[PDB]
């Protein structure tokens, strides 16, 4: 499965926009009225305003080529400080044999490139904003984990509901992408900010659809 629409709520929709304009290119960004879009190969994210006294944001995984992370790396590096955790700008995790690469944008989301060693394909081309695939990773954060869990295990997710851990991150997917399902407080890696209760909406490639309130609260709305 992959995520065909993210909707995303940002304090800094002008900035935004500028910052990925430069980013991704004109031909992959869409202004839209009080929102806009941005393309990631099959995967879209629709910026829209947030509610004034809030400050969304979000940690963000791309899915990029196994033999491109290095020229990702690089390229993002273009556009902000890359972030660092143990004082390395990059790391590797071994669960998803991938490496990853992150920078923070203008509302404070954690921009992740996210190359997986053999889930991903090997593009024997030059990488390029062009070359993001989709996105890999997008955090869930909840009021209720069990109950997040519960309904997307009910969505037909790949969910072991006897694993999940209220209390800490749990993934949940498969192949290149994964749902970052956990509760607000933890500090995310390469990050000051900690998890947040924001809402959000996701549709996905096999027709499901689902939204997280302001409260927290996960709901298929199809
Ligand atoms: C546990 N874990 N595994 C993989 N990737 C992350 C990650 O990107 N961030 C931001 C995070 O807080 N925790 C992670
Ligand atoms: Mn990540």
């Amino acid at each position: 499965a992959s995520i065909k629409q993210l909707t995303l709520y940002t304090a800094e929709l002008d900035r935004m926009l500028a910052f990925y304009t430069n980013m991704l290119g004109a031909q992959h960004v869409h202004e839209q009225a009080d929102a806009f879009t941005i393309q990631l190969g099959v995967s879209q994210i629709q910026f829209r305003a947030a509610a004034d006294g809030t400050k969304p944001f979000y940690h963000i995984a791309i899915n990029i080529a196994a033999n491109h992370f290095q020229e990702g790396k690089a390229w993002l590096s273009g556009f902000g400080e890359l972030l660092t955790e143990n004082d390395e700008d990059q790391a590797y995790f071994p669960f998803f044999n991938a490496y990853s690469c992150y920078v923070e944008d203008p509302s404070g989301n954690i921009i992740e490139l996210i190359s997986r060693q053999q889930a991903a394909p090997v593009l024997d081309k030059p990488f390029s904003a062009d070359q993001l695939l989709s996105i890999g990773e997008i955090n869930i954060t909840t009021s209720d984990v069990e109950q997040a869990a519960t309904r997307l295990k009910q969505a037909e997710l790949p969910v072991k509901l006897d694993q999940i851990e209220p209390a800490g991150l749990n993934f949940i997917g498969a192949q290149d992408l994964f749902l970052l399902l956990g509760p607000p407080g933890r500090r995310w890696l390469f990050s000051e900010r900690v998890a947040v209760i924001y809402p959000l909406q996701m549709e996905l490639d096999n027709g499901v659809s689902l939204a997280i309130t302001e409260t927290g609260e996960l709901v298929i709305l199809e």
